[PDB]
């Protein structure tokens, strides 16, 4: 189907490479130029998962950190869409790892609450700041605290991320973590440091959010 009104955003989008290759190749100010959602080749190359147009483009030594008027960069459409090789070329020609949206996120954002194993580690190796906040003053703690993703807050901690930052309405991510009764993830958060002490905008403590079954347990593991 048709995603632009420019013909290489949709050869991009579609996968048509050699077509591409040929429109461009006859006029390298193709690659470059953006059609109605400010969107070039690579934006819908990168939307699509065409890892060798990517590739192309990137040769050609096209912007790689030129941002759609949703405030979207390729390498917020690669980690979000999830293609783990396009992310891995795009960092390797000095993709922006911290730059931001319209609504604030950053790529690592979309890979936390998406659960981009693979693209979150490689953001973190490339200097991405594990403690970017949103428009919410949300981190991807608090995504992956809130979603019970284990396996991301694992590589979060080991990039050295905060487990005691507050969102705009003073929540950390054990106050989410507790609310939302994820069991290991609140255990494993107190174990690393999570504070049972910050007030969220209700006088209530992670331990007054806790439900059932805990609340206290994260008092009797932190007075073991």
């Amino acid at each position: 189907g048709c995603v632009s009104n420019l013909m290489v955003c949709n050869l991009a989008y579609s996968g048509k490479l050699e077509e591409l290759k040929e429109s461009i190749l006859a006029d390298k100010s193709l690659a470059t130029r953006t059609d109605q959602d400010s969107r070039t080749a690579l934006h819908w190359a990168c939307s699509a998962g065409h890892t060798e147009i990517v590739e192309f483009l990137l040769q050609l030594g096209v912007p790689v950190n030129d941002k759609d008027d949703a405030g979207w960069s390729p390498l917020h459409i690669a980690a979000s869409a999830g293609r783990d090789e396009i992310v891995k070329a795009l960092l390797g020609k000095g993709a922006q790892v911290n730059a931001v949206n319209q609504n604030g996120c950053t790529p690592l954002h979309y890979a936390a609450s998406k659960n981009r194993h693979e693209i979150a580690v490689m953001l973190l190796e490339g200097g991405a700041n594990p403690d970017a906040k949103d428009h919410y003053e949300a981190t991807a703690m608090h995504r992956a605290a809130a979603k019970g993703n284990l396996k991301m807050i694992h590589i979060l901690l080991y990039y050295k991320a905060s487990t005691n930052i507050q969102d705009t309405e003073g929540n950390t991510p054990l106050h989410l973590a507790c609310d939302e009764e994820r069991v290991e993830e609140a255990k494993l958060l107190v174990s690393q440091g999570a504070s049972i002490y910050i007030e969220n905008k209700e006088e209530k403590t992670p331990l007054q959010v806790a439900k059932g079954g805990l609340g206290l347990i994260l008092k009797r593991m932190v007075e073991g």
